[PDB]
C-alpha cells in the first residue's frame, strides 16, 4: 500500500506521473486538469487517500475544508477575480471517474445553471 | 447585509428543513435542478467562499460531511454532485455561503 494509493492522483502525489502543480502543502495538492472544461480548471486533492466523499469520516472535516480554503486561495492567485465554481462528483450519477477525493475549481468564463 | 438564507435560518420564512445542528442548516432548494436538490449552509454569515477565513476550515468541511450524510438519508445511493458557486462567473445566487447537493438523475459534464 504505497502512500496515497495507485489511482492516477496517488501517482501524481508521489511525483510518479507528471502534473502542472499550482500549490502543495503537507495536506493537499492543487494541479491543473488535463481535460479543462473552462479557461481555468484545476483540482485540489488530499494527500491522504479517501476514495470518494460518501466514505469520508467525521474526523476528515478539517481536511475537506482545507481543500476549499486552498481552492479559493489558488483561484485568487490565478486571477479569477470574477468568480468560479467548485464541484465534487460522487459515484455514477455524479459522473465520478477517479476514486480519490477531489475538488474541481472552474473559472475564466460565465458558468451556467444547472451545473450539469 | 441580510439575505433570504438569513431569514430561513431565523425561521422567519418557511423552508423544507432536512437537518439542523448548532452550526448549519440543510433544506430543499426552492428552484430544484434535479429530483433531489438541497442546500447545506453555515449559520455564520460568510458572504462568499472567497472571504472565508482559515479558521473556518472545519466549519466548511462540516457542510460537506452533513451534505454527504443527508444525501445517504435521502436515498442517493447512485451518487450526486456537490457545488459551491462564487461570484458573477460562478453564478452565485445568494451572498451567503451555500453547498448545493444534487442527485436522483445523471449529472452531466461540463458542470455548467
Ligand atoms: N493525469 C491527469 N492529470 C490531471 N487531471 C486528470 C488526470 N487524469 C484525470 N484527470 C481529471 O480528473 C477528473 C476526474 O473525473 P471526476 O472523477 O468526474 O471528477 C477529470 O476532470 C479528468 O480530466
Amino acid at each position: 500500500a504505497r502512500p496515497g494509493g495507485d489511482t492516477i492522483f496517488g501517482k501524481i502525489i508521489r511525483k510518479e506521473i507528471p502534473a502542472k502543480i499550482i500549490f502543495e502543502d503537507d495536506r493537499c495538492l492543487a494541479f491543473h486538469d488535463i481535460s479543462p472544461q473552462a479557461p481555468t480548471h484545476f483540482l485540489v486533492i488530499p494527500k491522504k487517500h479517501i476514495s470518494q466523499i460518501s466514505v469520508a469520516e467525521d474526523d476528515d472535516e478539517s481536511l475537506l475544508g482545507h481543500l476549499m480554503i486552498v481552492g479559493k486561495k489558488c483561484a485568487a492567485d490565478l486571477g479569477l477575480n470574477k468568480g468560479y465554481r467548485m464541484v465534487v462528483n460522487e459515484g455514477s450519477d455524479g459522473g465520478q471517474s477517479v476514486y480519490h477525493v477531489h475538488l474541481h475549481v472552474l473559472g475564466g468564463r460565465q458558468m451556467h445553471w444547472p451545473p450539469g
